[PDB]
């Protein structure tokens, strides 16, 4: 799980919180903490360097350092990570959700915006959304091409801290109508 230190910060914030706006910022900070936690552990399993929200321009500069970043016609996306093997660019994104609705929105965005640049660099760009179901703890990965490189991937983590902290937050603001009907 997260460091004792990070769990303490959430515990302190949840207990000090008197107001729905503060409460929702914790709710959102937990989802993001959980996403980043899966990110770090996933990157250990894949044995690739851990990254977050990498500017696409930097990814291009890394795999093709001759490219002038002032002129290249590149999309403005910040994918969580990426892998370049056998002249194939895998654009990786971490997801922690029980559904694919977010996965699809990200895949649709990243797929559409990377068709042009793939054609220009003559490098096939494979969009890999690596999602863990936080309940079942099962890995769902869309890209068949990516799953050939990494045929069996055990992460073996859990989100019981995240579930507890969230539950404590919904317990505390359970009769705050404004908290229960506020969005990210
Ligand atoms: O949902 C994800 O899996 C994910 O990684 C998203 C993000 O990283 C952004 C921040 C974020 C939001 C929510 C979560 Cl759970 C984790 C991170 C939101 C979309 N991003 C929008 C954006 C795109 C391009 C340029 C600026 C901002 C900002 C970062
Ligand atoms: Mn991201
Ligand atoms: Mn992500």
């Amino acid at each position: 799980g997260m460091d004792y230190q990070e769990y303490q910060q959430f515990l302190a914030r949840i207990n000090t919180a008197r107001d729905a706006c503060v409460a929702k910022d914790i709710d959102v900070d937990l989802l993001m903490a959980r996403h980043d936690y899966f990110g770090r552990e996933l990157c250990k399993s894949l044995n690739i360097e851990y990254r977050n929200d990498v500017p696409f321009i930097d990814i291009i500069l890394d795999i093709r350092p001759e490219v002038d970043p002032l002129t290249i016609d590149a999309p403005h996306i910040t994918p969580d990570n990426y892998l370049y093997i056998n002249n194939v660019l895998y654009i990786i994104d971490y997801k922690v959700s029980v559904s694919n609705e977010s996965s699809v929105i990200t895949y649709d965005k990243y797929y559409e915006l990377t068709r042009d640049i793939s054609d220009r660099l003559s490098i096939p760009i494979e969009i890999v959304i690596i999602r863990i179901d936080p309940v079942s703890r099962d890995l769902h990965i869309n890209s068949d091409r990516f799953k050939e490189l990494y045929p069996t991937i055990v992460v073996d983590i859990n989100f019981n801290q995240f579930f507890d902290l969230k539950q404590l937050l919904y317990e505390k603001f359970g009769d705050d109508e404004e908290f229960l009907l506020k969005v990210a």
